[PDB]
């Protein structure tokens, strides 16, 4: 992706959008109890953290685009993916309005906490002001969806959340597009059943772990990904993403039934108008993070991209053994040979792809059960019941959690939710974790798990 056009807003009569200023995070009663490195990402220019340009280190990760036509490699990938979609007969039939705005099994309700986008920031209406988990009112949606209609800007927000030492230092914040609710509900009525089905099928048909619930989902990774494991990571997938990755999503879209039109909401993401504070820009490529659906058209792009690199390289590859599983740029899969994974990062490279060795890696190592992640989580069997795995996440990162808060009124859930990660640790390391939380006054007000209830709550889940 590539910024084509950047002006100021209001010589195109947008206002300007109010960002928030500071950081919500602040150091939790955890703060000192427990060790980290991690802090609030850079929101604001002046920040004294800063050892780079803020608005430069913001908007690097689009680092340009690839100008080519969809080869014979891309051709095939995508033959390949759509087969394996078509076995889930996903509907290209709109999802009805309100299942699609207030919920429906494999879709959860819209999100009425976050922003409802342009024009509505601009005017001070919440999504609240329009819609209504209560009542499932849809006719004030009806109203402002034919007042302002469709194809509307996006809002830039910088993502407020815990950044690495270094990144807080390069200003390398993340970015999230707030698509307007317009066209976030339009995209629903038009892929809601795609998304449903994504949601209902993670696993290596649908090549997507989006929606997936670990405890569950990690027991059957190692039974789906047969032989030997490929990993790696990207830098910047959303923004490096070219033009023809898109075209080539459309056309796996209209394999699956979509009429041409219908993927025009496809363009709306590829290339995309957006507000950031006192700046309007173009963007041609690039995922627009944040928008509906963009984890799952990410994960069906890597679908792709991957096929794409094998039978490039590997001319005589069989993707009928192989086997992929995506959460947007996060990949772990598996071919019956091995594959040398450094030369698909240059044919990616060639595709204007970045893609690394594993884990921040120094090269491209043996993975192993043993040392792959995905959704940053190692992979360890449970000593009692081989064939049911623990998905792991990294103490480190736990403790990094709970040093800060948003809000403290949440503290219970947000401690419920952090031991319902650490368990699987062992419970040598959840005591731990539980006698250092109680070494705080308020960690003793707080309702905590047994590590026995804990355990014996998973493995009843199966």
């Amino acid at each position: 992706g590539e910024i084509e056009f950047i002006e100021s807003s209001k010589d195109a009569g947008f206002p300007v959008i109010n960002t928030p200023s500071k950081t919500k995070l602040e150091p939790s009663v955890f703060h000192q109890v427990f060790e980290g490195n991690k802090e609030p990402a850079v929101l604001r220019s002046g920040d004294p953290r800063l050892k780079a340009n803020f608005e430069e280190a913001i908007f690097s990760k689009y680092i340009g685009n690839v100008n080519t036509h969809v080869d014979e490699y891309m051709l095939e990938a995508v033959d390949h993916y759509a087969g394996q979609l078509a076995t889930l007969d996903i509907s290209t039939e709109p999802m009805k309005l309100e299942d699609a705005v207030y919920g429906t099994e494999g879709l959860e309700a819209l999100d009425l906490t976050t922003s409802a986008g342009y024009p509505y920031v601009a005017l001070g209406i919440k999504k609240r002001d329009i819609l209504s988990k209560k009542t499932k009112d849809l006719t004030k949606l009806k109203e402002c969806m034919d007042k302002y209609g469709l194809n509307l800007p996006m809002v830039t927000y910088v993502k407020d959340e815990l950044r690495s030492i270094e990144k807080v230092a390069k200003g390398k914040s993340r970015l999230i597009e707030a698509s307007s609710l317009n066209d976030s509900v339009a995209m629903r009525q038009t892929f809601g059943n795609l998304y449903k089905t994504f949601h209902l099928n993670p696993g290596v048909v649908t090549g997507s772990a989006v929606g997936c619930d670990p405890d569950l989902f990690w027991s059957k990774i190692p039974v789906m990904l047969d032989g030997h494991l490929i990993a790696f990571d990207y830098s910047g997938y959303d923004a490096s993403l070219s033009p023809v990755w898109f075209a080539c999503l459309k056309m796996i879209l209209e394999k699956l039934g979509y009429t041409h039109k219908e993927t025009n909401y496809i363009d709306y993401l590829c290339n995309s108008h957006h507000l950031y504070r006192d700046k309007h820009y173009f963007v041609r490529g690039g995922m627009p993070s944040g928008c509906s659906g963009t984890s799952i058209f990410n994960s069906m792009i890597n679908n792709i991209i991957i096929r794409t690199l094998m039978l490039k390289v590997y001319k005589g590859i069989d993707l009928d053994q192989f086997r992929m599983i995506a959460y947007g740029d996060d990949v772990i899969a598996s071919y019956p040979w091995p594959i040398d994974a450094s030369l698909l990062v240059e044919a990616g490279k060639g595709y204007g792809l970045i893609m690394t060795p594993a884990d921040k890696g120094e090269c491209f190592n043996e993975v192993t059960w043993t040392n792959v992640t995905f959704l940053k989580r190692y992979f360890r069997a449970d000593e009692q019941y081989p064939f049911l795995v623990h998905p792991v996440m990294p103490m480190k990162d736990i403790h990094e959690s709970i040093r800060w808060t948003k809000d403290p009124k949440n503290t219970q859930d947000h401690v419920r939710s952090l031991c319902l990660l650490a368990w699987h640790n062992g419970e040598h390391e959840y005591e731990e974790f539980i006698r250092k939380i109680r070494s705080v006054p308020v960690g003793r007000c707080l309702t905590l798990p047994a590590f026995s209830t804990l355990r014996r709550k998973w493995l009843d889940s199966f």
